[PDB]
């Protein structure tokens, strides 16, 4: 019966038909890559060499003393040399970039490719690949064209080892084979391993297959696939004792050889991911996404939460303490990092977008923010009255708010400036009183804090506001831009497999407040780093001029920390899980972290631009404008200093 070799040849037409199907069109659900911010060098720009070599470490560079590969660099005593990884930017493909970078002090002079020895208008910098999100089949993949692979990993391949292509595509002997030599006659040779490099099985992360040679490299040394050395070549080859089977490749093919994610800004990311684009990007495959992830600011707020927090704990004699520390851009609101707890590689919970809790001293800069915008009543010279007060509440009880000491200055009184530099409870509620709590409440919304958590009664001045460390970073961006809410996001752009923008970020800043009132706001918050109650910070850190806040709950349940420098925008919140007392205050709970997290990285000085109609002014003992001299100079939102005449008769 000669009619077996014609049912036989028609299953081959018929299987041929299955390897089309799949092939010629979608072979994977490739999961979306999620990746960080991308760090645009210049020159003149104030970066320098240690900064530098710390900044190309955090983004997956090797230091070396000779450079072979792309992802290396090198250190000398004013210069750093640099292959720059090809990576597939959105504005611009690129390739392999070999470059100087010439330092003068605390600035990057010139970024010089070392191949035609011209300089750079600007150098890009690839950005890490933070993590990727969960494929449906739980089979994760990042594809890479056959080219991307280095010869000599293909050759550590070919031999040891068509055949098992088939084998983890369609199957679950004889079939394979059959199918092997149909797709051999149709495709190319090297289109066959293409396939085969983004196909086997190379490691396990929980219940997720890493499967590929591209992601196997990142997912065991931290460094892609053209990248990798010899010895990590057999190993990825050899996956296909653990040291043994290294050695095993290594003889097939030598004694040197065998001598040899972010769950707190996730959350963030998956978030404004569904809130911009829907349910529309989780069908398409291979997407990228790009964030405002910094990984030297991450880096370093992490290494301060777990250190600091045992720290805290073994010397306040704690049996529990928790942290959480979000940093935006000062200018853009973009989040560039999100520690969420003591323990930010294992977490669950995430205290910087879950932890509502009273924000205490951090309300006051809305009450002085909504003063100083009232230029022709309310100035920094401003006599606030600190006596006892007695409020009447519905319906019998009388609210009488005391200053921390429970004292009361010998005059009776103190200037707006002092009232906010040592966070004065008293002259802080005869203000924001006086102003009217719906205009302190009209401010708060402007500063982009969420309208359900507003209750405009006495208690607000004070910090009854339950807020997350995010919301609080809003509102502390809003004045720290200049008076411009730049709504916070993690996004910076969603691109498709085949260069399709699917979503682009662009800037929505709004002017909230006047930009006049956030600088005086702003060179108040100085002097509490400075001489009030974040004096410890300004010792330590004085060229950096700081401007902040602390916060320090009653009962010292909540510790908190506005810090403000150059480019950046941080919060921290330092307190306990069960609502206890932490014995900790603003300065030494919060601020400690912060200073940690300010040592941990290369912070930038923050020198107060002042705005338009911002005149230096002297005052008298007595605080009225004198025209020339006085005790103590301070800022005036004034066109015409001439106050100084009105005040002097
Ligand atoms: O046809 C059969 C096919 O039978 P296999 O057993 O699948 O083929 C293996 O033996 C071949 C041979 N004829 O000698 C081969 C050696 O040529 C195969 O190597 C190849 N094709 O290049 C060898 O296949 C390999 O077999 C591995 C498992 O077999 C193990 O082989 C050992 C010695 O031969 C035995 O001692 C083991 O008992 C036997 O299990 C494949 O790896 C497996 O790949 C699976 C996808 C993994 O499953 C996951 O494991 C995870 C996990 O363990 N955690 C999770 O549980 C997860 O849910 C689960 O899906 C699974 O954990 C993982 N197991 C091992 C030991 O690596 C691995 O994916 C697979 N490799 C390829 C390229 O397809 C044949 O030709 O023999
Ligand atoms: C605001 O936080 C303000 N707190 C209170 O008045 C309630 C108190 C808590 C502990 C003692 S009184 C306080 N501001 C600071 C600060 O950290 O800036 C505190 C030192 C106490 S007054």
């Amino acid at each position: 019966a000669i009619v077996f070799a014609v049912l036989i040849a028609i299953y081959g037409v018929y299987l041929d038909q299955k390897i089309r199907s799949r092939i010629d069109g979608k072979v994977w659900q490739l999961p979306a890559a999620v990746y960080g911010r991308m760090v645009n060098l210049e020159p003149d720009m104030t970066i320098s060499k240690n900064e530098m070599v710390k900044l190309l470490e955090a983004t997956q560079y090797r230091q070396v003393s000779k450079m072979t590969r792309p992802g290396e660099f090198t250190v000398q005593a004013n210069s750093i040399e640099m292959i720059r990884r090809p990576f597939d930017f959105p504005d611009s493909k690129e390739g392999q970039v070999r470059a100087r970078l010439t330092f003068d002090g605390d600035h990057l002079a010139t970024i010089v490719n070392m191949e035609n020895n011209r300089q750079f208008g600007f150098f890009r910098l690839d950005p890490r690949l933070i993590t990727m999100i969960s494929s449906p089949n739980g089979e994760q993949r990042l594809f890479v064209p056959r080219s991307g692979f280095p010869d000599l990993l293909v050759d550590t391949l070919l031999a040891t080892e068509t055949q098992q292509l088939v084998k983890n595509l369609f199957l679950s002997k004889a079939n394979e084979a059959y199918m092997a030599l149909i797709m051999d006659a149709r495709y190319s040779k090297d289109r066959i391993l293409e396939l085969y490099m983004n196909e086997v099985y190379l490691g396990q992360s929980g219940d997720n297959e890493i499967r590929g040679f591209p992601l196997a490299s990142l997912y065991y040394f931290g460094r892609p696939v053209e990248e990798l050395s010899l010895d990590q070549q057999a190993l990825l080859v050899g996956m296909v004792l653990a040291l043994e089977r290294r050695n095993l490749v290594l003889r097939l093919l030598y004694d040197m050889l065998s001598a040899r994610p972010q769950p707190a800004f996730m959350q963030l990311v998956r978030q404004e991911l569904q809130a911009k684009l829907g349910d529309k990007v989780k069908d398409l495959s291979g997407v990228k996404i790009f964030t405002t992830f910094d990984s030297v600011a991450q880096d370093a707020a992490e290494k301060a939460a777990v250190e600091g927090i045992p720290a805290l704990k073994k010397q306040r004699k704690l049996s529990d303490l928790e942290t959480a520390i979000v940093v935006v851009d000062r200018f853009s609101g973009e989040v560039r990092a999100m520690v969420g707890g003591s323990e930010p590689q294992f977490a669950g919970y995430n205290r910087a977008m879950q932890a509502r809790r009273s924000i205490g001293s951090l309300a006051k800069p809305a009450t002085y923010l909504t003063a100083l915008s009232q230029p022709k009543i309310y100035r920094l010279n401003t006599w606030i009255a600190d006596a006892p007060i007695a409020l009447r509440q519905p319906n019998g009880q009388v609210w009488s708010p005391q200053n921390d000491d429970r004292r009361y200055s010998e005059s009776g009184r103190v200037m707006l400036v002092d009232a906010l530099t040592r966070s004065m409870n008293v002259p802080t509620v005869n203000l924001g009183m006086a102003l009217g709590l719906p205009a302190v409440t009209e401010t708060w919304i402007k500063l982009g804090v969420p309208k359900d958590q507003l209750h405009p009664v006495p208690a607000m001045l004070l910090g009854a506001l339950n807020l997350t460390p995010i919301e609080v970073a809003q509102a502390f961006q809003t004045i720290a831009s200049g008076g411009n809410r730049a709504p916070l996001s993690a996004l910076r752009s969603v691109i498709a497999e085949d260069g399709k923008v699917l979503y682009q970020s662009f800037p929505q800043a709004e002017r909230a407040v006047p930009a006049q009132a956030a600088y005086l706001t702003l060179w108040t918050m100085q002097q509490v780093v400075q001489r009030g109650t974040g004096r410890q910070l300004g010792a330590k850190y004085p060229n950096l001029h700081l401007a902040g806040k602390t916060g320090t709950t009653n009962n010292n349940v909540d510790t908190w920390f506005a810090g403000i420098d150059g480019s950046t925008v941080t919060i921290t919140w330092v307190g306990r899980d069960n609502n206890q007392p932490t014995k900790l205050y603003g300065a030494s709970g919060a601020m400690s972290i912060y200073q940690r997290y300010l040592a941990n990285q290369t912070p930038t000085p923050l020198n107060l631009v002042p705005p338009e109609d911002i005149a230096d002014m002297g005052v008298d003992y007595d605080g009225n404008f004198v025209c020339s001299g006085g005790m103590r100079i301070l800022p005036v939102w004034t066109s015409d200093p001439q106050s100084l005449c009105q005040q002097s008769e």
